[PDB]
């Protein structure tokens, strides 16, 4: 595709998971935060598409499945079928991108997000494609059993101010978090 683009929510090891959730309690605002920027396309007429791993779609409650108002597009090499809810199933990101540029696929789709979880990060960081990664760190550790792959400094570079990304450190139910947005230009 174009470009990809990614969202996550780190603690301070890199930590993303736990038991199959997330590590914290629940941030409302962050999680409008991810739910608004996976949402929004910039074109009437088209839906974002997210990608993501196995695990990550039953994280999600059922009832919530799929995630409203995006394309949801799960990854996995164990299933034969999209599981209840999904709108595709594909057998890698390469397979997940190819079917993205199908015709069918083209002109429904605006942004590309991958959600998660780690494979699917490391998999997407990998692409020689321009690439913007948006990253929530929240300044406080909670156990986490899951992480965030390593991103390579050299290549994305860490913008210092990015539109509709508030710069300063945030607050909420005691706990600290800034967003940050790290850029790939090939
Ligand atoms: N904080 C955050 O922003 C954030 C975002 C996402 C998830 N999370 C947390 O992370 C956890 C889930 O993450 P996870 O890393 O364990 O699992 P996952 O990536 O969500 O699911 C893994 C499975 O998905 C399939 N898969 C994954 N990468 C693939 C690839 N490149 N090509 C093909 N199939 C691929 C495989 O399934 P098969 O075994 O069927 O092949 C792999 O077993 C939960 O705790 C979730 O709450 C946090
Ligand atoms: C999609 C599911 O909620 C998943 O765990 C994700 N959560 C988050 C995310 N990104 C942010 N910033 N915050 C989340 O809570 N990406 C994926
Ligand atoms: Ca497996």
């Amino acid at each position: 595709v174009r470009s990809l683009n990614s969202i996550v929510a780190v603690c301070q090891n890199m930590g993303i998971g736990k038991d199959g959730n997330l590590p914290w309690p629940p941030l409302r605002n962050e999680y409008k935060y991810f739910q608004r920027m996976t949402s929004t396309s910039h074109v009437e007429g088209k839906q974002n598409a997210v990608i993501m791993g196995k695990k990550t779609w039953f994280s999600i409650p059922e009832k919530n499945r799929p995630l409203k108002d995006r394309i949801n597009i799960v990854l996995s090499r164990e299933l034969k079928e999209a599981p209840k809810g999904a709108h595709y199933l594909s057998k890698s990101l390469d397979d997940a991108l190819a079917l993205l540029d199908s015709p069918e696929l083209k002109s429904k789709v605006d942004m590309v997000w991958i959600v998660g979880g780690t494979a699917v990060y490391k998999a997407a960081m990998e692409k020689p494609i321009n690439h913007r990664l948006f990253v929530t760190r929240i300044l406080h550790e909670f156990e986490s059993d899951t992480f965030f792959p390593e991103i390579d400094y050299k290549d994305f570079k860490l913008l210092t101010e990015y539109p509709g990304v508030p710069a300063d450190i945030q607050e909420e139910d005691g706990i600290q978090y800034k967003f940050e947005v790290y850029q790939k230009s090939v």
